[PDB]
């Protein structure tokens, strides 16, 4: 499914995203936008041959399984297929547990790079919450 902008700033807010973690709304609209165009089945494969995973391309090195990343670990414990659902249940829990890690936001990288220090409150504007 590729989500509409409002649509899934609209899911992503009743799911509890909002200020989660001091991070506005915003700053995970834009994350979705640059990490997965807002598409639910979007995958890309690494360099060290892990995958990263639906609506905010959640990595199998770290956080759920496919049974093709050696060594890898399941912190989110779920396979990395339930990622890739219309339903973002699934992705927003284990973004929950991830933002949560240490490093903030900064896990994902396109969040640092293109959203990080912006205007964030744009990707929301005019959205019925
Ligand atoms: C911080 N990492 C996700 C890279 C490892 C957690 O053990
Ligand atoms: C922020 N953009 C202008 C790129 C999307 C519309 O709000
Ligand atoms: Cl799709
Ligand atoms: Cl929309
Ligand atoms: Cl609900
Ligand atoms: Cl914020
Ligand atoms: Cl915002
Ligand atoms: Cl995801
Ligand atoms: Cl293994
Ligand atoms: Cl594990
Ligand atoms: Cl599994
Ligand atoms: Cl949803
Ligand atoms: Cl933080
Ligand atoms: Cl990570
Ligand atoms: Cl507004
Ligand atoms: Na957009
Ligand atoms: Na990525
Ligand atoms: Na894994
Ligand atoms: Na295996
Ligand atoms: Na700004």
């Amino acid at each position: 499914k590729v989500f509409g902008r409002c649509e899934l700033a609209a899911a992503m807010k009743r799911h509890g995203l909002d200020n989660y973690r001091g991070y506005s709304l915003g700053n995970w609209v834009c994350a979705a936008k640059f990490e997965s165009n807002f598409n639910t089945q979007a995958t890309n494969r690494n360099t060290d041959g892990s995958t990263d995973y639906g609506i905010l391309q959640i990595n199998s090195r770290w956080w759920c399984n496919d049974g093709r990343t050696p060594g890898s670990r399941n912190l989110c414990n779920i396979p990395c297929s339930a990622l890739l659902s219309s339903d973002i249940t699934a992705s927003v829990n284990c973004a929950k547990k991830i933002v949560s890690d240490g490093n903030g936001m900064n896990a994902w990288v396109a969040w640092r790079n293109r959203c990080k220090g912006t205007d964030v409150q744009a990707w929301i504007r005019g959205c019925r919450l």
